[PDB]
C-alpha cells in the first residue's frame, strides 16, 4: 500500500544509541517502541547512506526502512566545497526511496531528516530513470512528504530536482527522437506551463541565414535533419526594460563527428552533445516556475553533425556573425564553431551576464571527470556567485584558466583569423575556451565545460546510472540568489 | 621543525612491461623533474642563507622492461604497510612517492611539498601555462599562489575530493590500486592515490607535467626543458622565511 | 549470533500460496505461523535468486533470510545442457549468505533445499573472497547444513566447492606471490594433507634440461624466475600397476607476453594465466580428499613468459623432447610450446587417458565467452563423459572441431616442422589445438581451453567478481563417475 522511509543519525561519543529524527522518534512511539526494539535486535548501527527495511511495524505502513543519515551536525565541509549534511540526505533518502520500490509499491513517504529540501531532492533525483520505450519497467513511486510542516522547503526541492530530471530525459532520448525541433518544442512547452510571461521563437534556416551564421551553418549543412535556432525569453522583471541575464547552450542532437569521424566505441553517448542545451534551458524552465523576478534569455543553436556529401571539410574556411574567419581544421571540434554564432547573437540584448554551458571537450573530461564543472570566466565576481551557488547544491563548479598563453596557439593560423583547434594537443579545454573568449567583449561571461559531467555510473549516490543533467540545480540557485 | 620538500627522481622512464610508445620517448629523460625543481630551490634557499630548516628528499631510479621488472597485478608493500596493487607500471611514480612521503612524516615537518611530472592529463589539463596544485590546506595553496604572481610562474589549483580517492580504494587484491577504474580525471585521482600515504594537515602536491618542455610559450626560454617551477618554490621559501 | 537461510519455492498454478522447504515449514511451525504471516505482509512473492530479510522472529535467529528457489520440479534442461534445480539452489543460497555476511553475522545456517550437495556448493562458492592482502575485509563466516539429516550430501557440496575455491586462490593471487616455485608448493602442501598416498615431485631447471624439454626452456629462459615442472601422484587404485589417467595444465604465473609484448589494458588479468594448472591440479586434490579408487597423474610446466637480453626472439626455432621442430613465430603463443613438451611427457606413464587444461587462445573468450569451456578430443566417448559430468555440476563444456584442415595451417611452415601460430588469423583456438595434437599419439586425448571461463563479473550469479576457477568440479565429477 504505502511504504516511509525514516532516518537515523550516527551516535556522537557521549550519547548512548544513535538518535533518530523527530518523524523517526515519533514513530517509534506511536509502535510503542517497535522500531528501536527491531532495529536494536538487526544488528550493527546504519552508517552514512546505509539502508535496513522492516516489516509489519504498523498496519498503515507495511515496510519500513531506515537511512543512515551521517553526522548530525555535518555543514559545510572546507575540503569538499559543499553543504556535506545535505548530501548525506540525499544519497540516503535516495537508496531508501529505491528499495521501496525494488518492493514495487506505488507511494513512499519521506522523513524531511531536518532539510525538507534536500530529502525531495534525493527522493525525486534517486527515483527517475528514462524507461519510456521499454515494455519492462519498474513501478511508478508516487513520493510525498511525512508530515504537513515546512512544505515550502519539501516542494522547493521536488521543483530544483524536476529542473534537473527534465535536462536528464532531454539528454538520455535517442537522437532520431531527440532532434532539433523535437528539443525546441519539448522545451517551448515546459517553459510555457511554467509561466504566461514567456516568449519562444523556434528560429528556422532561412532565419538563421539572415543572421549571416555561417560557422553555425557549415555544422549543420552535413545532415538531413533541419537546424534551429531556439530562443526563449522569460519576462520576470517588474520593469520590462531591465537588462537581462543570457544564457547561451550547445545544441548538438548527435555528434558523429563528421568527415574528422569518431571512433565506434560508445558513441551512442553523443546523442547527449546537447547537453548544454538542455542545463540552460531547464534551469530557465525552472526559474520561470518560481516566478524569479528578474528578466532571462536563453539561446540554443541546434543540429547534427554528420558526414556526407555536402559536410564541412577539413581546411574549409567559415564567416562567423561577426566577421571573424575560422579554419575548420578538425570538423569534430563543431561546438565552438556554433557557439560562435550563439555568443555574437548574445550581444545584441545588451545583458547584465552571459553564461554558456557546453559538452565541448573530451580534455575536460580527463581533467576533472565527473567530479565538477569547469568554468572558465573573466570575471571573479561572477566565479564567485556559481561557486558559492555550487556549495549549496552540491553540484560542485572549479575554476579553470582564461590566459592569453592559451588564445595564442587558436590565433596562430595559416588561412583565417582563428583556427578551430590548437597547435599543439595539450590543454583541449583552455584553447577551446580562449577560441570562445574572441568572440565575446562582455565583462562578465563564464563558459561551463560540462563534458565531465555529461554521465553518472555510480559517482553521485543519489543519481541512477545514465545522463546526469548537472550542473542543472546550480544554475537555477545562481539565478535564485542573483534575483534577492 | 623543517619544512620538507619531496621530488619524484625518475631518470628514465620506458614505461616497465605496460611500455610506452616510441614517439617522443626521449622526451622521459626528464621524468626526474619532480627531484631536479625540489632540489634546485633548496640550494638557491641556501645560497640566500635563507633563516630556515628545510628537507629535501628524491628517491631515484629507472623504469625499464626486463626478466625481473615489476608485472602488472603484482602487490607492493610501502613502508607504512599499506598494499598496492601495480595494474600499470607506467604509474610509477605515485609507488616511489609512496614511500617517500612516508619517511617525509618522520621529520615532523611544517609543511610538506612535493613535485612530480606525474600524469600525461595533467598536460591535456592545463598544458604549460600552469602548474597542478593538490592540496589540503588553503594557506598553502594561498602562499604558492602569490608567490607565483610575483614570478610569473604560474600555478592553478586542482581538487583534492573523496569523490577521487574512492576511484583508487575500490581495489580488487590490495588497499589501493595504482590506477583509477576510469580514465578520467587522470591527474585528480593520481593525486587522490598519494592523499593515502600523507595525514600532514600542510601537503600541497604539484604536478608539472605540462611544464616540463618549453617550446615557445614562455618568451625567455629556448626551446627545451623549462625548469618550472623553481622560482615560485624558491620564492615561496623566502616568504615564509620572513 | 546466528543467522538462518531458508528457501521457497515459486507457486504452482494449482497452489494457494508458494511453498517453502521442509526446513521452511517446519521454521514456521516453530514460530507459530510468524514467518508466513510476515512474508505475506512484505509484498510480493520471492522469484528465483531473490531474497528478503525478516527480524527478530526467534531467538536464536536475529535475522532470518527467505531465498526463492523457481520451480520445485526444475530438472535437466534440454536448452541449457544442466540440471536448472541445482543452479537455481546454488544461486539462491549464495545470494541469501551474502545477505548474512552484509549484516556481519559470523554465523550461518543453511537450508537443505531438497538437495544439500548444491545448497552447500552455493554457500561456500557464494562466501569465497581473496582478502588476504587487504586491511579491510568483510566478516568471516562459518555455514554449516541446517539439520542432521543427509549430512553426506552437504559434505560433498563443501569438498567440490573447496576444490573450486583453490582454483580461484591460486589463479587470483599476484604472480609476484605466486611464482612457479611458490604454485608447487602450495600445491603439494594441498595434496599430501588430502592423503597419503602421494607423491609429488618439483622438477627443478636442471631435470627440465635432462628430459630435453627444449620448447619448455625457450619460454622459460626470458624471466629471471626459476622455472619448475611440477608431477604429482595419486595412488588410489587397488592395483598399483593400474594404468594412471593423466592430466595435463598449462602453468605460466605470468604472461606479459615476451618480445611479441601484449598491450597495458587488462595485463594484470594475465597472472591468471596459470589456470590450467590450477584446475587440474585443484582436482586431483580433491580426487584424493575423495580417496577415489583410481591412479591419477597430474603434470604442469611452470615458468614466466618475460621480456628480456635473453628471451625468445620471434622466428627462432626450438626442438621438442620427441625431437620436432617449432617455428616461435609469436613468443606470446607461448602454452602450446610448454605444453608441447609436457604432452610428450604424458605418454611415459601409458596413460587410459590424457586431459589437459589451459587459458590457452584469446580466439576462446571470442568464441563462447563465459558460457562453456571449449573440449577439443579425438574420441567421442571422452567427450561424451565430459559433457555428462558438466551437466550436474553446471559447469558447462562444448564441443570444439579436431579438423586436419586445423592441421594444415601450422605445418605449413618456412623453417621447421611446425609453426606456432597459424597461417591465417581464423580459428585461432582451432590452430592451437591442432599444434597440440602434433605433440599426441593417444587414443583418448582430451584439450581444454579455459581462457574463456577464466574469470567472472557476473554471469554465474554464485561466485563473485574475479577468477572463477573453472572448470573444477565438471573434472571432479569426471573423475567420480570414471572410478564407479
Ligand atoms: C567528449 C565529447 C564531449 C566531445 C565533444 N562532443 C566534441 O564536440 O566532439
Ligand atoms: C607524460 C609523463 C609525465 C608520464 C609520466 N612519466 C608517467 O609516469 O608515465
Ligand atoms: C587471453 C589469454 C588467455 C591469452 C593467452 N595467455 C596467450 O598465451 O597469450
Ligand atoms: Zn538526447
Ligand atoms: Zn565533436
Ligand atoms: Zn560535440
Ligand atoms: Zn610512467
Ligand atoms: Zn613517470
Ligand atoms: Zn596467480
Ligand atoms: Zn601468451
Ligand atoms: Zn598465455
Amino acid at each position: 500500500t504505502k511504504g516511509l522511509v525514516l532516518g537515523i543519525y550516527s551516535k556522537e561519543k557521549e550519547e548512548d544509541e544513535p538518535q533518530f529524527t523527530s518523524a523517526g522518534e515519533n514513530f517509534n512511539k506511536l509502535v510503542s517502541g517497535k522500531l528501536r526494539e527491531i532495529l536494536n535486535i538487526s544488528g550493527p548501527p546504519l552508517k552514512a547512506g546505509k539502508t535496513r527495511t522492516f516489516y509489519g511495524l504498523h498496519e498503515d505502513f507495511p515496510s519500513v526502512v531506515v537511512v543512515g543519515l551521517g553526522k548530525k551536525t555535518a555543514g559545510i565541509d572546507e575540503q569538499e566545497n559543499w553543504h556535506e549534511g545535505k548530501e548525506n540526505i540525499r544519497a540516503a533518502v535516495a537508496a531508501g526511496c529505491r528499495q521501496i520500490q525494488d518492493l514495487e509499491i506505488p507511494s513512499v513517504e519521506v522523513d524531511p531528516c531536518g532539510d525538507a529540501q534536500a530529502a525531495a531532492e534525493g527522493a525525486v533525483l534517486g527515483l527517475y530513470e528514462y524507461d519510456d520505450l521499454k515494455q519492462k519497467r519498474k513501478v511508478v513511486v508516487s513520493a510525498k512528504l511525512h508530515g504537513s510542516e515546512d512544505q515550502e522547503a519539501w516542494q522547493r526541492g521536488v521543483l530544483f530536482a524536476s529542473g534537473q530530471n527534465l535536462a536528464r530525459r532531454l539528454m538520455e532520448t535517442p537522437a532520431n527522437e531527440m532532434t532539433p525541433t523535437k528539443f525546441a518544442e519539448i522545451v517551448e512547452e515546459n517553459l510555457k506551463s511554467a509561466s504566461i510571461k514567456t516568449d519562444v521563437f523556434i528560429r528556422p534556416k532561412s532565419w538563421i541565414e539572415e543572421q549571416e551564421m555561417g560557422s553555425f551553418l557549415s555544422v549543420a549543412k552535413g545532415s538531413e535533419e533541419p537546424p534551429v535556432f531556439l530562443e526563449i525569453h522569460y519576462k520576470g522583471s517588474p520593469n520590462a526594460s531591465e537588462p537581462p541575464l543570457v544564457f547561451v547552450g550547445k545544441g548538438i542532437t548527435f555528434d558523429s563527428g563528421g568527415i574528422s569521424i569518431k571512433a565506434a566505441a560508445n558513441m551512442d553517448l553523443m546523442r547527449a552533445d546537447m547537453g548544454g542545451a538542455a542545463t540552460i534551458c531547464s534551469a530557465i524552465v525552472s526559474a520561470a516556475k518560481l516566478d524569479l523576478p528578474i528578466n532571462i534569455v536563453g539561446l540554443a543553436p541546434l543540429c547534427e553533425n554528420m558526414p556526407s556529401g555536402k559536410a564541412n571539410k577539413p581546411g574549409d574556411v567559415v564567416r562567423a556573425r561577426n566577421g571573424k574567419t575560422i579554419q575548420v581544421d578538425n570538423t569534430d571540434a563543431e561546438g565552438r564553431l556554433i557557439l560562435a554564432d550563439a555568443l555574437c547573437y548574445a550581444h545584441t540584448f545588451n545583458p547584465k551576464v552571459i553564461i554558456n554551458a557546453a559538452t565541448l571537450t573530451g580534455a575536460m573530461d580527463i581533467a576533472l571527470g565527473s567530479g565538477a564543472t569547469g568554468v572558465f570566466t573573466n570575471s571573479s565576481w561572477l566565479w564567485n556567485k556559481l561557486f558559492e551557488a555550487s556549495i549549496e547544491t552540491g553540484d560542485r563548479v572549479w575554476r579553470m584558466p582564461l590566459f592569453e598563453h592559451y588564445t595564442r596557439q587558436v590565433i596562430d593560423c595559416q588561412l583565417a583569423d582563428v583556427n578551430n583547434i590548437g597547435k599543439y594537443r595539450s590543454a583541449g579545454a583552455c584553447t577551446a575556451a580562449a577560441f570562445l573568449k574572441e568572440f565575446v567583449t562582455h565583462p562578465k561571461w563564464a563558459h561551463l565545460d560540462i563534458a565531465g559531467v555529461m554521465t553518472n555510473k555510480d559517482e553521485v549516490p543519489y543519481l541512477r546510472k545514465g545522463m546526469a543533467g548537472r550542473p542543472t540545480r546550480t544554475l537555477i540557485e545562481f539565478l535564485f540568489r542573483f534575483s534577492q
